[PDB]
Parts: C-alpha cells; sequence; structure tokens
C-alpha cells in the first residue's frame, strides 16, 4: 500500500553528518530516478545548509532498484564507495546522480561508474570495475533490498524523518516542518 511509519535503521549504511545528531533523515532513492536527481539538486543542499552543518540533523541514502540492470549496477557502485572511501561517498553519490541524464534509455555502465570513482574518490577505477563485474558488493545491495521491502517502499524517492514520512519529497516546507517538530520532540 504506502510506506510504513517506523524508524528504518540505518546501520551499515551511508551517513552525512554528527553522530549525535537529534534528527535521522533517510533517502530511499535510485540513481536511475529522475525525481531523486531532483531531490539531490533541489532540496538536499536546503537540508544541508538549515541542518547538516549546523549538527541537528544526520542524513543517510539506502539503495531502491527501481529501474532494472543499470539500478543494481549504480547500488553495487555505491555500495563499494561507502565501503572502500566513506569520506569522499557524498562527493560520488553527488556525481552520479549529476551524470543522470533526461533520457529514458539504459545510462549506466561499469565504464561510467568508474569514471565517477576517478574523480571523486581514491578507489582505483579498475578496482571498481573489478567489483561490479564479480558483483563482490551484492550482499549489501540486497541487504539494502531487505530494508526496502520492510519499509514497503513504492516510489523513490521515499523520505523519513525520523519515524514520519514525507509525503511529498519536493515540498521542502513539509521537509523543513517535520524536521523542526522533530527536533522541539527532542
Amino acid at each position: 500500500n504506502d510506506a510504513v511509519s517506523g524508524q528504518p535503521s540505518i546501520k551499515g549504511q551511508p551517513v552525512l553528518g554528527k553522530d549525535d545528531a537529534p534528527v535521522t533523515v533517510v533517502e530511499f532513492g535510485d540513481y536511475k530516478c529522475p525525481s531523486c536527481k531532483v531531490f539531490n539538486s533541489d532540496i538536499f543542499p536546503k537540508i544541508q545548509k538549515d541542518f547538516i552543518d549546523k549538527g541537528d540533523v544526520k542524513f543517510s541514502f539506502v539503495n531502491v532498484m527501481f529501474h532494472g540492470k543499470g539500478s543494481r549496477l549504480a547500488a553495487l557502485a555505491s555500495e563499494e564507495v561507502w565501503k572502500e572511501d566513506p569520506d569522499s561517498f557524498w562527493d560520488f553519490h553527488e556525481k552520479l546522480f549529476e551524470k543522470q541524464p533526461d533520457t529514458e534509455q539504459e545510462w549506466v555502465t561499469p565504464g561510467l561508474l568508474g569514471d565517477l570513482a576517478k574523480s571523486t574518490t581514491k578507489i582505483k577505477p579498475e578496482t571498481l570495475k573489478e567489483n561490479l563485474d564479480k558483483e563482490t558488493f551484492a550482499s549489501q545491495v540486497e541487504k539494502d533490498s531487505d530494508l526496502n521491502q520492510k519499509m514497503n517502499i513504492q516510489a523513490t524517492p521515499t523520505i523519513y524523518v525520523n519515524d514520519k514520512v514525507i509525503k511529498n519529497f519536493a515540498d521542502y516546507d513539509e521537509i523543513k516542518e517535520t524536521i523542526e517538530k522533530e527536533l522541539k520532540g527532542k
């Protein structure tokens, strides 16, 4: 039906922000999703400036694989970057979204993901690409899928503010108000 209320676990997930931040914002997203591209460019930076920078919010991203083989490739790459060079993760993440074209045909390839690793992280392109071929990080993508299913994710992006499901990811008023209400409660 709809995404389930409740606090998703961010254990093992990429995180940005202070450990002790009182509000956790989680995005369930897909690198091939055009609405996730919009969230990344239009909404995410506002949450950063307003909340993450000042230690109010810690942010996490969980992979959802709604757009076929390219979604899976992208997710495997994302997992590897978090594990091997987490300090660079959010730079790689933002560039993969910036790379998403405004066309519907498959665009995700190992060469593409290898080039991003080279520009944004300390990870070797050939290493990343070898791991994509072997699907070295498949267990982490499956863990993400398990979590997606547990929360009954129906569309991407789905944003959680603590245990609250945001109705419209593109409505910064809703997001900001919900963050602020959770801060109060805290």
